[PDB]
C-alpha cells in the first residue's frame, strides 16, 4: 500500500549505481533522489549530509538510503537513530557480503580517499569479525575515469592495472568501496584475476532493501514505477547526461539549492 | 558484541528446521528454543503464543522468531508491534520469495489445515501482488509422516502424491507452507516436476534474519555459538529423538511447564 518514494542522498552522480540496482530489484519502487554534486571536513560532512536529510524528508519518503560510502561512515549510524523511518547504507551489507564469501580471510577494499581514511570498512569488518585481514586502498583516479564514461580506454585499464597492483595476489576478496566503481567491474576483475571474488556494496544494500521494505511493511505496489524525480544541487546538464546514459534512458533532473 | 541468543516459539518439533537453517546460515549466533508439544480456537491461540513470547523474553532473547506458520497467521504481526524487540514471522518471506520467483503468476502454497484455513499465504501475496494467482491446499498427512522420519517410505510418496494431485502442472511455483516440509523436499519436487520451484519459508525467513541483525546492530561474535538452549512443554525425550537426528547431534530438552 505505501506509495511514498524511497529516498537516497550521494554526494554527487555515484550514488546512482545504487539506483539503477534498486530500478533493477525492484521496478514498482519510486525514487527520490539528490546528489549534492556543488559542495565539499567531517563535522562538516555531517552538516552536510543532514542538509541533504531534511530535503528527502520534506520529499514525504519512507526511506533514506545513504548511496555515499563517505557520508555512511560519517553520518549514517546518527540520522538512522534520529529520524522514525528506517535509514540504510552501503557500507555495512558490504562489508557483511565480504566477511561471507571470504574463503582465506584475506580482504581487501578500495575507494575513495575519504572513504578510506574514515577507515569505515576495516573497523565493520573487523568488528564482526576480528579475525580477518583488511587491506583498504584509496583509488582518486577511478572517479574521474567513470563521469568520464571512457572506461574501455587502454589509458583508463592502466590506472586500474597501476592502483590495484598493491593489492592483486594477496586479497581472496575485494570489495568495490565506491559505488562509482560498478562501472569499472569487468577491468578490476581482469586485474585481480578469478580467484578474487568481489563485492558491490551498492548491490549489496538494494537487496537489502526489500528485506526491511517487508519487515516495515511498507511496500509499494508490485505492478505498478515511473514517478522518480532527482534533484542536483549543481551541473543539472552533465547531471542529464551520466543518468541518462547508466539508466539507459533521459532523465529530468531538477537543479536545487538547500 | 551483542552475546543474547535468538528465540524461536514453534508449536512443536516443525519449527526446528528453520533452526537447522540458522546453525547452517549462522553458525555463531546462540539459540533459545521454545515449542509447544502440548496444547492444540484463533483467539485462544493468540494466547498460546504469547504465553511463549513470555518465555522467551524471560531468556533475554535480543530478537524473536515465529517458526510456525500458523502462529505466525495469528498473532506474529500484534507481538511483533508490542515489542522493542525484531520479530519476524516464516510467512512473509516465503510469500515475497514466491512472489518474485513466479514465471507464470499461478501460485500455489501446500501446509498445515490450520495455516490454510488462515488463509494467509494467500492474502499476504496478493496484498503485494494482487494479480498473482494463489492455489492453497491442506496436506494434513505430511506432518505425521516427518515425525515418523520414514520419509522414503514407498507409503508415504503416495500419500505426497496423491495429496499435490490437485496442484500437479497448474502452478510454476510451489511454496513449503510448514516448517515440517522441508524434509519432504525430493519427494515434493518430483511429484511436481522441474519446471516448480520450490520455496522454502523457513530458509527464506533465515536469510532475512541475517539482514535484520545488521540492521539492528545486534550481531553475535562470528569466530565463537555451542551454549544452545531448547524447551519443549512436553515429551520431552521424543523430542531429543527428532531433534537430534534433524540437527545430526544429541540435544539437551528441557521440560517446561509455562
Ligand atoms: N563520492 C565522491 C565525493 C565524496 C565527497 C563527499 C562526501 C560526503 C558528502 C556529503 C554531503 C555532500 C557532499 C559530500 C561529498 C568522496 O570523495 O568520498 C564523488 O561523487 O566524487
Ligand atoms: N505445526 C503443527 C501444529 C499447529 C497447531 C498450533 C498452532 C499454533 C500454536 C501456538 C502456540 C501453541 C501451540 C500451537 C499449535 C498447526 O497445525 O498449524 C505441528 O507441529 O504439528
Amino acid at each position: 500500500m505505501d506509495t511514498r518514494p524511497i529516498g537516497f542522498l550521494d554526494s554527487g552522480v555515484g550514488g546512482l549505481t545504487v539506483v539503477c540496482e534498486l530500478i533493477r530489484q525492484l521496478p514498482h519502487e519510486k525514487i527520490v533522489y539528490i546528489g549534492d554534486s556543488a559542495r565539499a571536513p567531517k563535522k562538516q560532512i555531517k552538516e552536510y549530509t543532514w542538509e541533504l536529510v531534511n530535503f528527502l524528508l520534506t520529499q514525504n519518503v519512507k526511506m533514506i538510503v545513504f548511496a555515499c560510502n563517505t557520508a555512511t561512515a560519517v553520518a549514517w549510524e546518527e540520522v538512522k537513530a534520529a529520524l522514525d523511518i528506517p535509514v540504510l547504507g552501503v557500507v555495512l551489507p558490504g562489508a557483511s557480503a565480504a566477511i561471507k564469501s571470504t574463503t582465506k580471510g584475506q580482504v581487501g577494499v578500495i575507494g575513495t580517499p575519504m572513504t578510506v581514511a574514515s577507515d569505515i570498512y576495516r573497523k565493520k569488518i573487523q568488528l564482526l569479525a576480528p579475525s580477518i585481514q583488511v587491506r583498504s586502498l584509496a583509488c582518486p583516479k577511478f572517479v574521474p575515469i567513470v563521469e568520464s564514461n571512457e572506461m574501455c580506454s587502454s589509458i583508463a585499464k592502466k590506472i586500474v592495472y597501476d592502483s590495484l597492483a598493491p593489492l592483486v595476489g594477496k586479497i581472496d576478496t575485494l570489495v568495490l568501496g565506491c559505488t562509482h566503481y560498478p562501472l569499472l567491474r569487468p577491468i578490476i576483475q581482469n586485474v585481480m584475476g578469478p580467484s578474487v571474488k568481489l563485492i558491490d556494496s551498492g548491490a549489496e544494500c538494494v537487496r537489502d532493501i526489500s528485506v526491511l521494505l517487508n519487515y516495515f511493511d511498507i511496500n509499494g505496489n508490485y505492478h505498478q514505477a515511473v514517478e522518480h524525480r532527482f534533484f542536483t544541487t549543481a551541473n543539472p546538464e552533465i547531471f542529464q547526461e551520466i543518468a541518462s546514459i547508466w539508466l539507459k534512458q533521459k532523465i529530468n533532473v531538477e537543479h536545487v539549492t538547500l
